[PDB]
């Protein structure tokens, strides 16, 4: 499963097509490889979730604004609404959802509507309706509760939350430097949850991911059917508004653990 196959939206295989010593942005972006005809047209990605035993996975929005200028008002409406009611429109970013191996520490805790389980798997779904319910004050014990993997250490659980703080600063640093602006991307987290794979890897966890042409987890940029490359317009302030809720949170993570 090395490459994903995406329907192709005209505008994000635009933008792709656009980009593709603080990080580029590209470098943050899943790798671009082509299209792919059935007729229906499909982008040929990277698969981000290839070499993970058992990858845990976190999609958050990012951006206050939730619609771009060739939206409908049915929908420019329904973008604001959304953003409104859930941490979007307070805080800059929202979860979208999950998929995780199921801690039953966690299982006791969660409400039956906010996820899907199954037989055949250690994996639970964490649904939409979790993600626009959580609260300002509650948000950041849901993003704690992505890490809360029942076969990682303590040790390696924190280790992943400094990562990816330092991934965020990389992350924030790169948008300061960017001239685009992007609607409704997402940050897609991963991390592995086999510890026979920290094992295998000595706990070494690459900052940056390896270049796909010529890791134990990775933060990736993700989404880009609303995003465009926007030269002479400046930094995208809605995106680095949410990169900064998530610094202080990430941060936040790291007090009081000496
Ligand atoms: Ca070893």
């Amino acid at each position: 499963g090395l490459l994903i196959f995406k329907p192709a939206f005209p505008q994000e295989l635009e933008f792709y097509k656009a980009i593709q010593g603080d990080a580029p942005l590209c470098s943050w972006m899943p790798t671009y490889l082509g299209v792919l005809n059935e007729s229906k047209q499909y982008l040929v990605l990277e698969n981000l979730l290839y070499g993970f035993s058992k990858p845990n996975i976190l999609d958050i929005k990012l951006g206050k604004t939730l619609y771009d200028s060739k939206a409908s008002l049915e929908k420019r409406e329904r973008m604001k609404r959304v953003s409104e009611t859930t941490t979007s429109g307070s805080l800059g970013f929202r979860i979208c959802g999950m998929k995780i191996q199921k801690n039953p520490s966690v299982l006791n805790q969660l409400s039956l509507e906010y996820y899907e389980e199954e037989a055949d798997s250690d994996y639970i779904f964490i649904n939409k309706l979790y993600g626009r319910s959580r609260t300002d004050q509650n948000v950041s014990d849901a993003i704690e509760l992505y890490f809360n993997n029942p076969h990682l250490s303590d040790a390696r659980k924190h280790q992943l939350k400094k990562t990816f703080l330092k991934r965020l600063q990389l992350f924030y640093n790169t948008m300061l430097e960017e001239e685009v602006r992007m609607i409704s991307s997402s940050l897609l987290f991963i991390y592995e949850g086999d510890p026979e794979r920290w094992e295998l890897l000595n706990d070494v966890d690459k900052l940056m991911r390896d270049d796909f042409i010529d890791s134990l987890s990775s933060m990736s940029l993700i989404d880009f059917a609303h995003s465009e490359i926007t030269p002479g317009k400046g930094y995208d302030e809605n995106v680095i508004e949410g990169v900064e809720t998530l610094l202080d949170i990430f941060m936040k993570f790291l007090e009081h653990h000496h």
